[PDB]
């Protein structure tokens, strides 16, 4: 009996109460201030650089994808602020280059294409990174990956950045050969002049497509003709961009693969209530506090939501409901953590892992100003309890900051650390070890003390010298935009749309099977 | 009957000879240089800290170490050299942390020590990723770890090198969760008061030793901790009696060594290692025969060429090092077609019998040859890449020479997880040379500028040259790349026998898998 | 490095103090009557039925098993007391039936033998219950079974408690079946007249050995052919030796006598190609440092009085090394690692009442044992309540389930020794009878029941006032009394051991001086089968 009816989450907001307006002011304004700067992202290298790409008859970027996936398909972008101010003056639109997840033949794959724009698709550090951060996303979903492959190798200045190291280059090539090994089809279409770097990519697919003239790879000498008649790197001869675009999907679509969900599936309901009231609800102010339970009542099917433990911890909410018709873990921050709320979350965290069902965290860590100390080591016998709790999870993990995230309840609520399938943060949230006023006042502690022993006076001005430094740096430091140029935290994203990206993603996790949990020592 | 005789590999080299003698003289120079520093660094953070440390009661860390392995045992240290001058101004000796592989009660354990003296034992960015490469070494090799906590937590500058992201300081709590769970057992001995981020450590670990005063996990006390938290399992009166608990505990672990591979008996090779200074001297413009290295290297000097006419450029065959079986891949000149073809084929050899894979690289700069249609290597050299990479035998590289180009990753870079890396304190490691690189962005820029209509003077290509020589230089010393976590540690080349045996005797820990291999263009 | 010196337990107790004189009396009172209750049991069913069955030619079973086993190897015969005063009348010494573990061909095996002396071999409830638990013991620890199959089927009278029921007699059927199944060898012996129950067994059996004359296999005997279908034939012509090993083909091998049975039965054994592989790790055995005789003085016979447990630790183990896990939290519980024989173990022994964080010790040193794959053993002394009256016992519920479940839950070895009291949910949680361990012993002074009878006594009075009251009657004072007195009565004499030993509960009772070799030959025997992982369910946490 499915008939049963169940009380539903959520109230309507007050609209008239000036702080709603205040909340809705500000969170309008950072949302506009994101869009305007990925549309300027958006638009590409640049103009001059533009120009010459489309007169060597090439398409850009961003027209290949749209080609390449299905009429209509939502094409899921990630990092789209890699390289953000990330070099002192040099520009990197995205990062060189872009990597999404959008469905080709019915099937959702990986997609990533170098913007030869950018420096001529030469690799920086932060394009590495991101690269591999698709892989990684790729492998662990069990995604095929296609590469549309027009770069100039690595960027020789900062050589040491991209070259030597694990995470490095050469992963590119460990992952794509672990990739294939593990019946992970990989596509790569040279749709440009490739270099020694970029040459190794299109031999270590399995399925190559070339451009008759565009096209050129050599190890550092390379045409279609030659490849396909002579060398036979080349496994496909494409006349221009849309023949190679269309040869990739047919070669997508001779791949006999069929997606199998293990999951129960319902059918798919609506939230009971707007999504753009977050905004008023949320505000941008991190030091007020808002209740969970809003932000979940707007973006679960239905509004409903059955509530695990609720008086037991009430800092921290879980409970089971249903996005898309998916099941779903739902763990979220309510305020300060205490032993009893780490207590919950493993418990809750250990049904999910033996019910198989993807869990999905959302984080809102508090600062100390509230709470100096409040006997921390009791904190750290249970803290660790969820931190372990979390990290054996196999079960899909997806983590979003609407918040602030400090300290080790970055790590407890499965941070970026601990391998969730995505991440993604509000344009309102705040990350760092600690706050900044909480830091500089340790700052000036440790150094009285020292010189109190050493026998050097500390003098109080210095105290107040060292703080205001100190408070300007963590600010810019924990700027969302700081650490979305890092491959960090994937990509911002509007809380509007919030809903939508959790379908996208979990639609995306849902691909691989779920394996069973094997769980450590548990201290009691 | 294994009574067959077998020729020997090696000859004796000319002493008299002048280029003997330079080379020699030179790579002297090299060795005593390393280990002056390599002394410097083992000093310690400073005077007035250790004075400070030794007050308090305490032991300094290497004594920690000392006391804490069997009596008389070898110590496998790790990125000595971590840390050195990586920070302008701040000096980190051994990048705050002390990492190796030494037997503890029979049993063969990774052991990571936090060095109180240097910045209070703060955690670098430096410091956090040497700690999560022996995390990994421990986790590959299922070794059990040892962990010395006396911290004061992350560096409060520099956080955000050090805490938000994956490879930051929560992979630490990660990898222990994980290896507990996978039954590579956790200790944690609180030998002083930790932090924030060192409190977490001893509470993820299976067993737990804190010292009745010096240790405080936060407030925070081993008799507290002890008898109403509950989080310490053990308690220890001083240094001495936690390190003879922690012998115990490692000594309660039941767990037995067994190995796949045969076995035979070891013999010492048949020359001097010390003549290797004279054989490879320190400049990279000359060539030597690696059959040499190998010879000196090898149990008996007995080597097993395969496809010795074909691809003479790479050299591969089979030797034991201690009684263990191991296949040898030496690089003797420019990769070719036949040269990748041959080393795919020993790869496959290998991963079929379940040996384990030895790389010695000494890749050429392209002086002799400015491109020699590299593109017939470009199909051929990821065929290598490709196999390397898939394979799953236990892969130790040793970079005796230059190692640049796509020639790091077929010959198991650093990128392709290899259980070890260790270079040679001549080792050379960049993209391209710098020479090489000099030339490529000269032709760039004017060619860019010829289309744009803007003359490229003559003069500025010379000026742009000079630069980057030095750059490349300077980036490609072996100092540069281990004072990043890059390449392990630095070793003499008279130790490299007892190196490779140690670290293949560790290695042989964890079982051999089955390799599984991709789509091979061929 | 092995040489490194450590710390032993123990202490030398003061033999002069009189509390030490008068322990020792009592427990030496208590074994003198244990071992001259055994010395009677194993006189056997009765002087004329030994006669008559040493005139049909045949062989005592304790002779039978004496000669069957390697010579001087011991035997670990178990609930020697079943049936002991069961039931009203009749007296069934052993149970009818004999079961050990001993050494057969360098190959530790499970012996079953039924006593024809006793009721001419006939299976009482009790026997059928002896039999099962003796079988479920090899299928546990993959032991093979030889049956000595002489008996006369179930006893007809109290059939109901024999036939019926899944733990009654088909049971054997269903056991012998399932270890044939997996590979755990069934070999019987027909050393005499069988029956209807007693056929089939040679008929499950992989290998049969049937003696001549005295062996004769009928699924159903000359009487009951007669009372069936009315029909007079001769018990050897109806089943022998001669025929079923050469027309009906039942037997597999022919044996002129006992002697030439058993070794008949040696042989097989020995081709069976099997080899003993030990998966723990193995030390040189070390004998303890203090005399176990004084575990006599040490612990007494007073329940009241308490004992700390590290001396029953320190004179069991191996060199008396002992290293204590969580020394100083929780107190009340000790545990820590040792080695018997060279085989290492897992001590969890009781020292006072269980709290919260005795159960989290508890719980956190099972986890331990049972990743690292080390046989778990169990010391219980259950306090009773007279000094707590209820301590907010609610606290301890929410705890001492989880200690309940990572018992249950555990794979490894597991062998139980009660020391003392068990009672209540402490019996559950030091892996009670109920959790399945291989082996159960208790000592000659243990007490097991729900609770201690005056603490019942009190619990049944309250009840009956209390709800008297509301119905209006009065309850008198002087009823309260009347009803206590028998209470405590009737509770000592069900949880004497010998109470809990005639019921297949708790094995056997065992002298505490051979608690060490009892010990070494039971985790010797266990050892056999592999060490399986582990998987635990929701730690409520
Ligand atoms: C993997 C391993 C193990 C090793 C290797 O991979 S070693 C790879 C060596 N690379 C090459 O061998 C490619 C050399 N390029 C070329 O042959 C071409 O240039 C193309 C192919 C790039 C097409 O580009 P193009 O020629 O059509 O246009 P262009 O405007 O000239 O393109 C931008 C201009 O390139 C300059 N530029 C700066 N850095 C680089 C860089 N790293 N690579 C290329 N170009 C770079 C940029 O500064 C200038 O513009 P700017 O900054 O002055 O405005
Ligand atoms: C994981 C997560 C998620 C979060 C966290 O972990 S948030 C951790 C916050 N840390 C603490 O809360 C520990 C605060 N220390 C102390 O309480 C003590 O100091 C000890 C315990 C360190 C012992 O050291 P000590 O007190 O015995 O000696 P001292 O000489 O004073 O030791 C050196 C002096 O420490 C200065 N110093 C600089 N940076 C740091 C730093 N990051 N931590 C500590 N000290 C630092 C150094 O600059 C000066 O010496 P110098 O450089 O001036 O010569
Ligand atoms: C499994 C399923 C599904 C079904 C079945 O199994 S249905 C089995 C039906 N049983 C028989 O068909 C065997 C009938 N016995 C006989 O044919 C013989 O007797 C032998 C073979 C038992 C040898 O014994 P024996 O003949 O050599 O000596 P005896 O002294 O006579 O032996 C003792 C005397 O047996 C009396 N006695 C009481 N109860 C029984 C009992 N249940 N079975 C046998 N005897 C019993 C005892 O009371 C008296 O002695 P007591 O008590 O008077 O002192």
């Amino acid at each position: 009996y499915h008939g049963d009816s169940v009380a539903s989450l959520g109230t309507q907001p007050d609209l008239g109460s000036a702080l709603y307006q205040e909340n809705y002011k500000q969170m309008k304004a950072l949302v506009n201030q994101l869009h305007e700067r990925v549309e300027h992202i958006k638009l590409g290298g640049g103009e001059k650089a533009r120009a010459l790409h489309i007169s060597r008859g090439k398409l850009l970027p961003r027209e290949r994808i749209d080609n390449l996936i299905d009429p209509g398909s939502p094409f899921l972008e990630l990092s789209q602020f890699a390289g953000y101010q990330l070099y002192d003056n040099e520009e990197v639109p995205g990062g060189g280059i872009i990597t999404g997840i959008g469905r080709v033949s019915g099937v959702e794959c990986m997609i990533i294409a170098n913007d030869a724009t950018v420096k001529g698709g030469a690799y920086y550090p932060v394009t590495v990174k991101k690269q591999l951060r698709a892989q990684e996303i790729a492998m662990q979903n069990r995604l095929p990956c296609i590469y549309l492959v027009d770069s100039g190798g690595a960027y020789l200045p900062r050589q040491a950045d991209v070259f030597p190291d694990r995470d490095h280059f050469g992963r590119t090539f460990y992952n794509q050969a672990i990739m294939s090994s593990k019946n992970i089809a990989q596509i790569a279409v040279v749709m440009g002049s490739c270099t020694a770097g970029g040459a190794y990519v299109p031999a270590m697919a399995d399925e190559n497509i070339i451009v008759r003239k565009q096209g050129t790879i050599f190890l550092a000498l390379g045409g279609a003709d030659l490849h396909c008649r002579k060398s036979g790197v080349s496994d496909h001869w494409a006349l221009d961009d849309h023949h190679a675009l269309h040869l990739t999907r047919k070669v997508v679509r001779n791949l006999n693969y069929q997606k199998k969900l293990d999951v129960t599936i319902e059918p798919s309901e609506e939230p009971l209530f707007p999504a753009d009231e977050l905004y008023g609800i949320v505000g941008a102010n991190l030091k007020r506090s808002f209740d969970v339970r809003e932000v979940i009542a707007r973006i679960v099917d239905g509004s409903r939501f059955t509530e695990f433990k609720a008086f037991y911890g009430d800092t921290l909410v879980t409970g089971f409901a249903r996005i898309f018709g998916y099941p779903v873990g739902i763990v979220g921050n309510n305020g300060v953590l205490f032993s009893e709320s780490a207590k919950k979350g493993t418990h809750f965290v250990q049904l999910c892992c033996q019910r198989n069902i993807p869990l999905l965290f959302l984080q809102n860590i508090t600062g100390f100003m509230v709470g100096r100390e409040y006997e921390a080591e009791g904190i750290a016998k249970d803290g660790a309890k969820m931190v372990a709790a979390v990290a054996c999870a196999q079960v899909p993990k997806i983590t979003l900051i609407i918040g602030g995230s400090y300290g080790a309840g970055n790590y407890g609520m499965c941070g970026r650390a601990y391998s969730p399938r995505f991440l993604y943060i509000w344009p309102n949230a705040r990350i760092s070890v600690m706050g900044g006023e909480q830091a500089a006042n340790v700052l000036a502690t440790i150094t009285k003390d020292q010189r109190a022993r050493e026998g050097k006076q500390f003098s109080s001005a210095d105290e107040a010298a060292l703080k205001e430094p100190i408070i300007k740096k963590f600010e810019e430091e924990g700027n969302p935009y700081y650490s979305s140029a890092r491959v960090w935290d994937d990509g911002i994203i509007d809380p509007a749309d919030t809903r939508l990206v959790l379908g996208l993603s979990f639609s995306a996790a849902l691909n691989a099977p779920i394996e069973k949990t094997d769980f450590g020592i548990f201290r009691m």
